[PDB]
C-alpha cells in the first residue's frame, strides 16, 4: 500500500473527510471503522476527534487497500493519516469506532485495528465503558 498526499476540505463526521485528492473534492469514508452516528451515543466525541486529528494535521494522507477505492454512494474507501498517524487506528484505540465493514480484500489493515480494539476494549474506553 502507497500513501498519497491529500488536502482537507472538511472534516464531516467521525469516519467520513471531505477531502482533495488529485485535485478533485471527495468525501472518504474510512475503512475498516464504525464510528456512532452524530445524533448517537459517542457520535459527537468522534466527530470532534476526527476533526481535531484532521485539522491540525499538517500533512493529510489517504492510503487505498488492494480492492474497491470508492463505495456506493461514490465516497473514496481509504485509511488516512494525520502527520503520520492513522485516524482510522486512532478512533479504534480511543473507544469511538468499532472494527466494522470487513471486507475481504480490502482488510490489510485489520489485525492492527482489532489489535487496538481489544486494547480500547481491556480499557473499557468510550463506546465500551
Ligand atoms: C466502510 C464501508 C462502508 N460501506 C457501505 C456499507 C453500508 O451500506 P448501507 O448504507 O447500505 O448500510 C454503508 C455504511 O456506511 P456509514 O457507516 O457511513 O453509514 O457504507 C462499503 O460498502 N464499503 C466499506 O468499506
Ligand atoms: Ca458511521
Amino acid at each position: 500500500l502507497h500513501k498519497e498526499p491529500a488536502t482537507l476540505i472538511k472534516a464531516i463526521d467521525g469516519d467520513t473527510v471531505k477531502l482533495m485528492y488529485k485535485g478533485q473534492p471527495m468525501t472518504f469514508r474510512l475503512l475498516l471503522v464504525d464510528t456512532p452516528e452524530f445524533n448517537e451515543k459517542y457520535g459527537p466525541e468522534a466527530s470532534a476527534f476526527t476533526k481535531k486529528m484532521t485539522e491540525n494535521a499538517k500533512k493529510i494522507e489517504v492510503e487505498f487497500d488492494k480492492g474497491q477505492r470508492t463505495d456506493k454512494y461514490g465516497r473514496g474507501l481509504a485509511y488516512i493519516y494525520a502527520d503520520g498517524k492513522m485516524t482510522n487506528e486512532a478512533l479504534v484505540r480511543q473507544g469511538l469506532a468499532k472494527v466494522a465493514y470487513v471486507y475481504k480484500g480490502n482488510n490489510t489493515h485489520e489485525q492492527l485495528l482489532r489489535k487496538a480494539e481489544a486494547q480500547a476494549k481491556k480499557e473499557k474506553l468510550n463506546i465500551w465503558s
